[PDB]
């Protein structure tokens, strides 16, 4: 039984987030626990203050018409139990639930461990014969509390688009609103036990520059590698199949390289020290001791700026 | 109570694909979040716009007749909250639900990482007394948002059989549609994490050539074998137990074939240097240095035309 | 309101497959989405073709008598949502239904990768004061679409044994059916991927008697034997804790042993190399080279044989 | 509305086993799909055998008034559906569900692979004005089939303690029953793919003791443990974060030592065949032949009977 | 229909924990099942003891106003069935249901392995026109059975804050309470399978010292940092990405210099030992046998300190 209107009917909405969790790099969604406040004059049943009752008049979800909102990038329906509902006198209704669902928006791993996000929470809401627009009432969208969580991120700031998006969608508009949550990473916990970790196996790696020994340059070169693929492989874990390049996934691939010339020098500072030219050879291996850090601290510039300073 | 017919009365179906996600290579399922879109004469409720209400009238699910679309291929009963239902006077009815299920389709591959799908979804319809047969109006098959997700997919096209399948089953005709769901996967990420660093594995296998020392060669080939194993199993993990070959498969195990006659002749060049016939070794070993990755070479251009170029 | 009788009511069943999926050889599950036909004669709702309405008269289930058909071996409910319900004159009901259920049948995995196994769906029924026996109707159990899936298995035939087993459970007998699906496994993807690289990894292992290299047999042997625990635990994963033993646990378990005597072998061709007995050293080594392969390809015959051949 | 009584109204209880699975070690939790059998007298419904009706009948749940029997260790609201509700003349109630829970009891690791258990399910039951004792009838709590799986366990037997327990809580009593499930676990597969495997790489740790070469003997007692940790870690995650100790827990903790001391020995007959004083050198390594295994095997009888025969 | 007051409504709250169980250190979020209990003054339903009924009057949740109490940090609904509600006639009403949600409560891993806990449940309650005040009835707070679980923590007290908590919210004033659950580790199975396992490996690293051969010297230095890895990786697992420092995360991080100038002195006793002058070598190597040890355990007393005797 829709509100008899004169024009599109507008619907006030707004989102207190109550929890925040489970943010899945991988699966690239997460979980809010939050309010959802609506509102709207359906004049249908304003009523008479003194004439009867009291300031404000409570109905059940059944009695009252209500909007259908429902979110638009969500896994299942959304997980809404509802809190109250008001009607003001001119047949303004006052609307309250507590919903949980588990969001699906996307992120852009392009600066993995030192990457900042922004997630999305839509609403649309289709029309029958009156259209409906939704909007932001900004009191009830200051919904955030001062304790929200999110392990391992640091969140920045819930805001929303007040213009909607009317769309067509089968001989019925749609009204879509865009709530906003802005998240940087706690990289961090990402040094002590990836980045540096990952550092020290592979100057260890070039530890067989000052050595003459093969068997322990090998035991040397080739023993850091295999490490080093246990950390590529930790790391590729935690991160979904992306189309284009990480930044880790850069600097983590850059290093199988160094570690490939690495395991050549090694190589030839044999098969030309065995030809009796070790003239070349304590040539190359002492060349090496400065070539390779040199190459490698300018290719983390060249590298690093590719993606951050642009 | 359904709809007193003169013959086998049409239902006009249509899906609007609004999510996807969760395309599980290993269940060899997706999950789908779309429009249902269903519509009939059902004459029975025609009425008079001008002698009551207006242009078309809106029922609730337990009013109406509607008919039964059971989706054929998929794990639970398909999760359908609906949306509105509008009569025409003709006594046309107009459906609209908005559904999530799991859907089980098969997919091949014999190209791995390097393989287009193709998807499907059903939709069958039982009969009782009037036939149902079922067929698709594309103004509502146009389903699929500028927006459809699904991770490390490239959606290419979205589109339906219009000729259903009419079976007997079990004393009563039903109808099947079928909807199709094309999508490439976003082989790369399998570039730089994958086919790359298994190659580069398998070179520093066989520096081994330009080397003499057994301890160093085992030390050498056979520390990279191991990795290789820690790529073929980290790779058919993420892939099912396929009763034919895939084309990854193959040069995963062709290449646990260029270890066994590598470690071969690093043996060989041993019980051959140790009886005093070096005059042999250095041949082979000078020789093996070309064989190795030209045979390789050799068999994947052998390979891969096998795979993609028949 | 059970349907007054003059004997055991006789309950008509049927299956028609028309998925199925997930089948988890840890969990011994697996998923199957079918059609569940019954029918009875209810006398008591007979009625007068030409008196009234027409040839066959539909019901919702809330109306008629119906049979509580619960499913034996399934973790939950079973997930019916029912497709038609049809009463001949004659007072016989038509009832179809279209459950999703997952199932808890065992597997055999004494012949592990080349294992054939036989699933099992069952159908109780618990009587009142009447009492039902149930009995397959063998036109609706022709039930396995020419689509039926599962991955990774051969889906061989569904059939299902006409006696019913009536038992006596807690003063009211129960009528219980078997229905029957054989399945051989898709073995192969074994062998690219488990079988011959297992092999290989062996084979070089054994590459340390052409050698005597001691830093070289270890670097060799041992390096490889952790390999073998890479897939023996591959292996050990995708398969539950059986009390009694697999084909491929007792390879996979016969090999450890060819990497300990090989060991010993490489570690007495030392202390009797060390012991300036070369005469013995290159005589056992030379020995080796021999009992090896055959006493393994002679455990296999013995081996395999003991398993399928018995 | 209670049935109105003289005394505590005693409810008559009982389990049937139908299904065991899903027993997670680690999370201290099983699966279990069984009947649950109620009865009590509510002469308040007792009913004149001839003066209408029959022998006995029929209710639904809501009809009569049912106490509610809520199950004490329990993730969630455990999942009953009714199966049958049959009133006896004399007024007595015969009830029949048939549920589902997981339900959360506590294991003992302290013998972890040689571990036998006892699992618990609990039913409590809140009184009002009458009180509720809750009681045991034995013909309905022979609850567990010919056939109750539970993967990997042997189950010995499912009893329960006929006398309640009947707390004070928050100004009512309540009654709880405890019934018992005991079964002990199927080491075995702990064999061939934990505890032999083990114990090999540890030996050929120690081939060490009749070898000299240190790089070759740290090639070999350090490749070893590596091997071993990567069994440590297989073990710990499969086990919860015990507070006390496992018994592979000591023994895989003791094996440690076996190789620090091992690689001490390796190291002095170094440090001391360097001096020149291979008179102490072949002198300890000749011993640590010796005295390593035995210490061991002596820690073993030690260790294991410390664990089981105590 | 809430019940008219003269002030602020005051709603009395307890809490029994029944159950502890899955705390997930990375996921911060624990699971609770347990008692609710709330009582406030209804007068509006006072009724008479004599004229009428009984002591105390049972109804069920529909006919009753009953205040909601939503909890605040939850990631779904609370999954609460309901126990008894039971009226005195002063109109004091006693309700009482048994919820089990998941709770998100946060966690300071700043003294990881040896870090005590404190956890928060927490239940708001929304005003109307009358206000509501909670407040905790410690009669039915002591909440927490003598049988309450939490694998590998201990438990140390179950309290509440009495003074709530009251916040405007929305133009309308909530009402907070804090429910305390305060828990330390079982640290312990933290030892024998990470700590000392951690040591041990550092050691044998350090037998480096007391050596010569380069090859066996980074077949031994090397060979252990990479089980360090091993270790840094199963530790970094079992936590999340804490923006600050971990105790064992120090330690852990810590350790990896002391394999670095580790390998650094054997690296240098070389390139100081090929330069003939181990006058400075075996004065160095023999140098480091003291300062790394001290280094170390003064760099724990220096580590530990700052942690917890700070
Ligand atoms: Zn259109
Ligand atoms: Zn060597
Ligand atoms: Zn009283």
């Amino acid at each position: 039984p829709p509100p008899i209107a004169d024009e599109p009917l507008t619907v006030n909405t707004g989102i207190y987030l109550i929890e925040c969790y489970s943010l899945d790099d991988k699966a690239e969604t997460f979980k809010v626990n939050a309010f959802l406040s609506l509102s709207w004059k359906d004049r249908r049943l304003a009523f008479d203050p003194v004439r009867s009752g009291v300031r404000v008049k409570t109905y059940e979800p059944e009695a009252i018409w209500i909007p259908e909102i429902r979110f638009v990038n969500v896994e299942n329906a959304r997980d809404a139990d509802v809190v109250d509902i008001s009607v003001s006198p001119d047949g303004t209704v006052q609307y309250l639930e507590r919903f949980s669902a588990r969001v699906l928006s996307p992120l852009d791993f392009r600066r993995y461990p030192f990457d900042s996000q922004t997630l999305h929470i839509y609403l649309i809401v289709r029309s029958v014969d009156t259209r409906n627009i939704v909007l932001a009432v900004d009191l009830e969208k200051v919904g955030k509390n001062d304790d929200v969580f999110l392990t391992g991120w640091d969140i920045e700031s819930f805001t929303a688009v007040v213009k909607p998006a009317n769309f067509a969608l089968e001989d019925r508009l749609e009204s879509k609103l865009d709530y906003q949550l802005r998240i940087s990473r706690q990289y961090f916990s990402y040094i002590p036990n990836i980045i540096l970790p990952m550092l020290f196996i592979l100057f260890i790696s070039w530890t067989a520059f000052w050595s003459t020994s093969y068997e322990a340059n090998v035991t040397l070169v080739v023993s850091t590698l295999i490490a080093h693929i246990a950390f590529n492989i930790l790391v590729e874990t935690n991160l979904p199949k992306t189309p284009y390049m990480t930044y880790t996934g850069a600097i983590i691939f850059m290093i199988y390289l160094f570690y490939f010339v690495a395991v050549i020098e090694v190589t030839v500072q044999h098969y030309l020290k065995v030809e009796s030219q070790p003239a070349r050879a304590a040539s190359i291996t002492r060349a090496s001791r400065i070539a390779f850090p040199v190459v490698f601290l300018l290719a983390n510039i060249i590298l690093a700026f590719l993606f951050f300073g642009f």
